[PDB]
């Protein structure tokens, strides 16, 4: 019957939406699409609408029958977020998780987080130094340095974490429903084994903290590998996107390199032109039928959060495609927004000025191998200095 646009997994430009995301955009700020995965979606496109359904507590991760919720991809590993429990407790668990990790993320706290941050940077980027160009940013230098600061914060010893490497491999290669339960299974069990060390011998860190405040190992040990995978291929991937960003734009990486002010807010730069479109956060369904934007989504309808939309809004920013290291100000929905945002945010922003600092400061002319035609075509991202 229907002719819904369909959304496709094409890597995006820089700094452009797709056509298609761009028709989008242009024709409403919601409409009726066909996922990747074939299957029916709401999709946001605009910045204030966007914002405002990231506050709506009638959308969750539950679904009343799991199996056949529409999907953006099929993903056996994203598969396990989808909550079969009723509206209500889906609501009450969340609220629960943000109670209990935004206190980790206090200012002070974060203060107390920054010279490990210092610290793991100047360790790693010596290391990828030392091995000379063309070298791999990203499998020696942003996944480490992301992971380092991970295991420092959440108090992994340095002994454990070779078998910590090992098992996030083996989440990160798991592909079918059996394997990744099992994959979820082995590494629940190794960071349990990290509480239970904790509660002997406690560290000023997010594990002993939680230990603290008289939760169960369970409660901590799913806290802590939930943070393991919010804080790893995010920090990443925005490092990596923004290391091409900079190159690519030489007269704003000096403006940035000559004042802190100007690096803080090409940092937020960054985030809001990482991806231009085309990454969507998990899915997440309406618990309950609501008017919203000129249609109704119903009760279990997959609602897309493409973050990438709103960041090129030009309704929100002047110039949405023009990489400004100074723009301000910078209402990017890169952390999320409303009851979806970011808690490990303070944390992520230390770790991209921390490092575009230093590697733009010690390794000044540093760039991409490859042109970005054929880098949009990261497993890998080579660079040379
Ligand atoms: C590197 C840049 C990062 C970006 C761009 C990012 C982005 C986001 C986004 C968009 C959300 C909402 C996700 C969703 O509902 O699907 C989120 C949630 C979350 N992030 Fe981050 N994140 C980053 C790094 C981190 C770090 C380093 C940590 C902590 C170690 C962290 C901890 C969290 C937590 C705990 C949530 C759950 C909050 C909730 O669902 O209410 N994130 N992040």
């Amino acid at each position: 019957s229907h002719d819904l646009p369909c959304l496709n997994l094409e890597p995006p430009k820089m700094l452009k939406l797709s056509p298609l995301l761009r028709a989008l955009q242009d024709r409403g700020p919601i409409h009726r699409v066909r996922t990747p995965a074939g299957d029916e979606a709401w999709l946001v496109t605009r910045h204030a609408e966007l914002k405002q359904l990231l506050h709506d507590e009638r959308i969750g991760r539950t679904h009343p029958d799991p199996p056949s919720a529409a999907q953006y991809v099929r993903s056996p590993f994203l598969d396990l977020l989808i909550s079969d429990a009723d509206a209500e407790s889906g609501r009450r668990q969340h609220a629960e998780t943000r109670r209990l990790l935004t206190p980790l993320f206090s200012a002070r706290r974060v203060l107390e987080m920054q010279p490990k941050v210092e610290e793991a940077a100047d360790t790693l980027l010596d290391a990828f130094i030392a091995q000379g160009p063309p070298g791999d940013l990203h499998g020696e230098l942003t996944v480490p340095f992301a992971l380092t600061v991970l295991c420092e914060v959440i108090g992994v010893p340095p002994q454990r974490r070779a078998e910590l490497t090992t098992l996030l491999a083996g989440i990160a290669k798991l592909d079918d429903r059996e394997g990744a339960v099992r994959a979820q299974d082995d590494l629940f069990g190794y960071v349990a084994g990290l509480v239970e060390h904790k509660r002997a011998e406690p560290g000023p860190d997010i594990i002993s903290r939680l230990n603290d405040g008289e939760l169960t190992e369970d409660r901590v040990a799913h806290l802590a590998m939930g943070l393991l995978f919010a804080g790893l291929d995010s920090v990443a991937s925005i490092m990596d996107n923004g290391v091409v960003l900079l190159a690519a734009h030489p007269d704003q990486r000096a403006a940035a390199l000559a004042d802190p002010d100007v690096m803080a807010r090409a940092v937020e730069e960054v985030l809001r032109t990482a991806r231009a479109g085309g990454s969507v956060l998990p899915p997440r369904y309406a618990s309950e039928d609501m008017e919203f934007g000129g249609v109704t989504i119903r009760a279990g309808d997959l609602v897309l959060f493409d973050l990438g939309l709103p960041n090129f809004d030009e309704r929100a920013f002047t110039g949405p495609e023009e990489f400004d290291a100074a723009r301000t100000p910078n209402p990017h929905l890169t952390f999320g927004h409303g009851i979806w945002h970011c808690i490990g945010a303070p944390l992520a922003r230390l770790e991209l000025r921390t490092m575009f600092t230093k590697l733009f400061t010690r390794l000044p002319e540093l760039r991409p191998e490859l042109p970005v035609e054929q880098l949009r075509l990261f497993a890998e991202l080579r660079v040379v200095w």
